[PDB]
């Protein structure tokens, strides 16, 4: 039913499932905006496919040819099925709009499924190629941040009663390499191109005259070519073509609204803001150097992933509340850190 | 069946599922009133869609055109399907009420699903954008309250046998920022606007003459335009239009009753009452300062979320019972706190 | 529905399920490229089979013979079923394209299923014959790497405050044996041959005239051979043949794009690059000798499997970050290793 | 659907499920070749049964008798059902090929299911009679091997810083008894005989003229015997007989390819090679005596089961890597064993 399709595709965790494995425990591995874009671009065409053939919106068979009254039920069924299979056969049918509109009307669900698959492909390539590496690197970075926070609080407590910046060096090294950012931009660009092509196709499909679904059909090949009792042609109409056009314009609207989001996603350096690591600069055990901005490198992408999935880090949360309290400046950062006692 | 739909949509945890993740363990992340509003506004139109096409209420096909007796079954089926697809084609049909009523009668389930999706969108935006931040902040606040309660009871026990207000400073800082409250008000306002538009549409749909479902249909395009055996027109009726109007007025009543709730929700400062933190003011380790009221800021929203999901805090429950006992004044707050022995 | 099939076969973990057993905990046991190739080559033909007979794309029965009007419904049904069963019987039918096109049109789903099964066979043979051995060997190798890393860090810590290369000897011994690599190459080659044969078949099927689906059928055997009221022949058409050809060309395109991937897979020594063990050469407890390259031996395959599933090793990750930091050369490898404190 | 059947029967763990009980944790209890043979021989005929009546390959009803035009739909249905039930009644029908072909055409699914059940019976008898005993014995043997390995490594460590061969005596005793091997050979031989009988039946079924499915049917018993309006006979055809023959030849090919595998399985002593226990002979605590070869006794079968499910033993894996390293001979077996430190 329509409501069942809605529950499956919008109100359920459709493509929102976290990786089912212990390797990525709590790691999104995909930005929220990218996940939203993929979920829409994939589950919208599927939802429209399901809707267009819902038991309520669908009168019945997808084509009716209006055989003569003399024709029996199965003769008329032969006519309808023959014309359905003959939309491909150009000789059989003669339609003013041509045969491409008939092909599109017959295979619209296939085309929507193709667009959905093509849009799901780049996210899958990301999740299967560049996701494990970033997951491992980000897990190491979070562990290092937790360890340095613990060491700093222990030092502060000892004072009240190595020291090498490994994480900073690793981030600096990531500043050079750009394979991950190149893959990310390539997959986003392919998604954008697929969306644009889908928009072109949907606009063309919705621009039809709405009468191209009606085509003339001739079961006059073979032994029936010279038969007399059979009329030279029939009036066939492809039902649900109006529904297809409505859903196609809906998908076109959604995709044109979505494309600016993908373009904004492509410009990762601009998105790289609100320095996540700036909060850690007040730790004595952490060097006061952010050095993450203004670069078409994997460093900006790692900064984005950190700003996305750093809320799960207790040390980061503690430092964030310390920073927020520092806005008033009533107290002292080391005193607040010592009082917090948030090692684990 | 009707009962199955009821069990799925009203008697089950439809959209009442808690976040399936360890990050939010026991945190609602959504006020009870907001959750009720979203659940109604989403699962009502879906329930009505399912009901309108239930196997019992539905006689059968959604349109019947009453072809002549001479017409065969599949000729009549062609007529019915053609008219169903031609509700869009204005030239084919001539109805007194126009063609918009026919469009609405055909696509009412789609319109209800659209309203449900549009009403579910703002809650989803909230849960995916502003929910993680408030979850982390509120978890930190609850942990700080538990820790300060433990410290105060330990101090009392030591007396019988830092001290910095970090949580108060954090709340004071939240008094300034307003991004969360702005997002909350924006999503509530969008929900209200969607509800009002849905009410307008449902009132228009229910105000129809009830005879607009009957339209005249002409299969007279193409080779059949000059055919003689076919009548110039047919009498088609869109079945289930009365059911659609009944369910639409039901949804209109529900939404007009719900809109005052959304308006009341918009005025969060008025809702900010029954100070949750007032109970903690009797703790020696906690400063006697509430400072949370009369502000279009995130502080009021945090106060609401606390008053919502603070019952899970054992320290808060203990302080609440101490406060309630203090109404009589027979005993002493520190003595009762020491006797409680409710560290964990 | 079409969307359900898509969810099952592309958006779900179809053939992507990890081995359901404690023996292989986190071990892929199959390279990512090989898994992708198998998943495509298997779940594409199945998806096309499901699509070709979807409730929306399918008009109805797969063959209609257009019995005379005098014929009753069940007489026409007998004609259709007889011709469906007589596509095999060459005498009954006379078609210009022959009888092989009719066989193919009738049994296309069977042929796609056969290709899917034949393509799934070599992966299954691998997973049931050569997977347990490589799993055990690789688990031992990872355990040895973890143990040597722990020993080296313990030695470094002791200095700050046996020694036999068992793993290196085992890898060197693997350099000689080649049964695993021979099995891998044989299964890949069989997969490639099956893909090529499938491409040949699909090209032949798509090269048909598109009118071979229309064949002449004669129910004139037995008592009906000399019957007069029955016409000497009927015009039968195999519906969905156009859909079969469309999906067959789609599968042909996918398989021709996939075959280069399989050919590249066959050349494992070229794939053996980015020495995984090179990072471990900086450990005092590990001998400085890689000795893994330029060989049609199981050593290259083991190197590939290591480069695939070594990210799960904490010691390997730590050594990798040490290597990446060494690019700048600011610090010292032993000092960084001591500071890391990543025993477990 | 066809793809669903494929997923259930070839791509899923059909009859590949490990024993669902804690008694056999990780013990196959069935050789890989035997499991493959059983899985094929059982799930192939079931798959063919499901395929032959798939919603796509099946035109409709399994028999059509071509009643006269004067006959009504339910008169024709009576004719078809009567002939379907009268394939057994020899007097009613007169077919050139006889009545056995009609029996076979009607009950082919039953015959395939019978063959599948008969082939599944011997494996079930094994798993319910001789599997628990071998499971217990093999678990004891693995535990003894682990214990002796632990004792030997402990002795080596003590030197660096009872002694009775219970397992060897148990294996020697198993050398005498042969009940398990006799049961194994009997079940394999019964499986082979069932496969041969199935091949005979399938060859006979596929050797039919392909026109035996067409039989003459006479509804002329009872009050209708002397009725005039009813024709003396009808032309009935059993649909799907061609599909049955195709699938039967497929099953015949599979079974003839499989029978050599079963014959090779029967010769267990030849399969008994690559002495698993030879690796343990280098342990000081283990006597240097294999004494397992060249015997129609349970010892060879136990050797096969060990070679199958010994990879799960850490001590065996360690000894195997020690053996492989000994190929070069660079080091010493006791030194390598001491350095390994693989007690558990
Ligand atoms: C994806 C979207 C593809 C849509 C665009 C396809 C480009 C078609 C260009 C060729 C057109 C062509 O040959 O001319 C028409 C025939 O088209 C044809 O006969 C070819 C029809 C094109 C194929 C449409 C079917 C798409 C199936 C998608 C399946 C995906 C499934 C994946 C799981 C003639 O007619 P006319 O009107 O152009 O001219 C008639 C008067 N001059
Ligand atoms: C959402 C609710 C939308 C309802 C309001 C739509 C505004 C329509 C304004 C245009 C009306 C128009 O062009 O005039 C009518 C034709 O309408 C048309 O032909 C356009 C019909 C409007 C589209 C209705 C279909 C809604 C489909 C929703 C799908 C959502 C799915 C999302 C998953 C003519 O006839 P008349 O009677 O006005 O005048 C006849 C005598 N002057
Ligand atoms: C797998 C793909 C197999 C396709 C290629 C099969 C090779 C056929 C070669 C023999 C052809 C033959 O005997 O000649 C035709 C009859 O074919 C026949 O009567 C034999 C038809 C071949 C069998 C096709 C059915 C495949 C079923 C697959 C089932 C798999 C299920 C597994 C679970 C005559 O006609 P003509 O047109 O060639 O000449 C007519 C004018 N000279
Ligand atoms: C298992 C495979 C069994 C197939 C071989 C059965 C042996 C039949 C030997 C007796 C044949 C017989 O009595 O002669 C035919 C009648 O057969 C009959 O009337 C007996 C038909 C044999 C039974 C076939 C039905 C198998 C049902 C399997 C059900 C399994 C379900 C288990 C869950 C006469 O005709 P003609 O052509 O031989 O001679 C006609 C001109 N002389
Ligand atoms: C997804 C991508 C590939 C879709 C590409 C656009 C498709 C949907 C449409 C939009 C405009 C279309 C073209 C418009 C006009 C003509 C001229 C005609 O004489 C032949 C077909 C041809 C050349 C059409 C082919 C298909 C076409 C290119
Ligand atoms: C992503 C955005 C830009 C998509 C907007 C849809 C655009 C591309 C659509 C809307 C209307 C469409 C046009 C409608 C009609 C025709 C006439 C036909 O003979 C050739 C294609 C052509 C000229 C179409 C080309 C594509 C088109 C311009
Ligand atoms: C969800 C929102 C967009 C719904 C908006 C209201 C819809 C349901 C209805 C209510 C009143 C309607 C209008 C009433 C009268 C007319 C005048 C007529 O000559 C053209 C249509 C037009 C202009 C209608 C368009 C659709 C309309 C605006
Ligand atoms: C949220 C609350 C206010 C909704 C209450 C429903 C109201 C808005 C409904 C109920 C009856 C409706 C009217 C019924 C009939 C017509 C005549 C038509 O030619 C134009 C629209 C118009 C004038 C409708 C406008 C909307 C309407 C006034
Ligand atoms: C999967 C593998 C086995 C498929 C092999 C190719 C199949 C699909 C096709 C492609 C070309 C075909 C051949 C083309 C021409 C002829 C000549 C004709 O007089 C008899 C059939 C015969 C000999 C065909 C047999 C089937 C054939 C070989
Ligand atoms: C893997 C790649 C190479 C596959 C590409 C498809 C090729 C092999 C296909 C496409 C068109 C096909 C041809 C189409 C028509 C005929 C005529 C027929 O009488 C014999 C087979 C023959 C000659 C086919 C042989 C195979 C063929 C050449
Ligand atoms: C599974 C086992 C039992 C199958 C045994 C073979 C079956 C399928 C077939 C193969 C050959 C067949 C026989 C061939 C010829 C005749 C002679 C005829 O006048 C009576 C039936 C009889 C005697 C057939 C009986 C059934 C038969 C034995
Ligand atoms: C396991 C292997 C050997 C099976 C190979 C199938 C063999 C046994 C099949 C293939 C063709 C079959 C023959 C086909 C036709 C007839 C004629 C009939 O009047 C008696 C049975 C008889 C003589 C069949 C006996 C069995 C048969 C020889
Ligand atoms: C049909 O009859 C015409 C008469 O002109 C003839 O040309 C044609 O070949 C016939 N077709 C068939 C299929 O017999
Ligand atoms: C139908 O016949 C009329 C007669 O006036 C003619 O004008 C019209 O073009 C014909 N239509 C078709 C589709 O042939
Ligand atoms: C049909 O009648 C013809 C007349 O020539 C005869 O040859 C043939 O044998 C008959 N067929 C049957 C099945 O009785
Ligand atoms: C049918 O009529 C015949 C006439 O010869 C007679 O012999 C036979 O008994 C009748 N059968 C029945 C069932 O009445």
């Amino acid at each position: 039913a329509i409501a069942q399709l809605a529950t499956e595709y919008v109100f359920s965790d459709f493509l929102l499932k976290e990786p089912t494995e212990p390797k990525f425990k709590g790691l999104r591995l995909e930005l929220a905006v990218d996940k939203m874009v993929t979920c829409i671009a994939v589950g919208l065409p599927l939802l429209l496919i399901s809707l267009a053939f819902a038991q309520e919106i669908s009168i019945g068979t997808q084509i009716s040819c209006f055989s003569p009254s003399s024709f029996s039920w199965r003769q008329a069924a032969f006519v309808d099925s023959y014309c359905w299979a003959a939309v491909q056969q150009k000789n059989s049918l003669q339609s003013e709009s041509g045969n491409l509109p008939l092909w599109l009307h017959k295979f619209f669900p296939y085309i929507l499924l193709l667009f959905a698959i093509l849009l799901y492909l780049p996210p899958l390539f990301w999740r299967f190629a560049a996701a494990p590496h970033i997951c491992s690197d980000l897990k190491f970075i979070m562990e290092e941040l937790d360890k340095v926070y613990n060491r700093a609080i222990k030092a502060a407590k000892s004072a009240r009663d190595f020291k090498y910046p490994i994480v900073e060096q690793y981030l600096k090294t990531k500043k050079n390499s750009n394979n991950l950012i190149i893959k990310y931009i390539s997959c986003r660009l392919l998604t954008l191109i697929i969306i644009l092509l889908a928009c072109i196709y949907l606009g063309y499909y919705f621009s039809l005259s709405s009468l191209s679904d009606e085509f003339v059909c001739s079961i006059k090949s073979g032994i029936l070519r010279n038969d007399s009792t059979v009329p030279d042609q029939f009036q066939c109409k492809l039902i649900a073509v109006g529904i297809f056009q409505l859903l196609s314009v809906i998908n076109l609207v959604v995709y044109v609204l979505l494309a600016p989001v993908v373009v904004y996603t492509l410009f990762v350096p601009f998105r790289q803001k609100t320095d996540v690591l700036k909060v850690y600069e007040i730790l004595p055990t952490f060097d006061v150097l952010h050095f993450k901005s203004e670069g078409y490198n994997d460093l900006s992408l790692y900064n984005l992933f950190l700003e996305e999935n750093i809320s799960e880090v207790k040390s980061y949360k503690c430092l964030k509340v310390l920073e927020n309290i520092k806005s008033s400046g009533q107290g002292i950062d080391p005193m607040l850190l010592l009082t917090n006692l948030g090692m684990i």
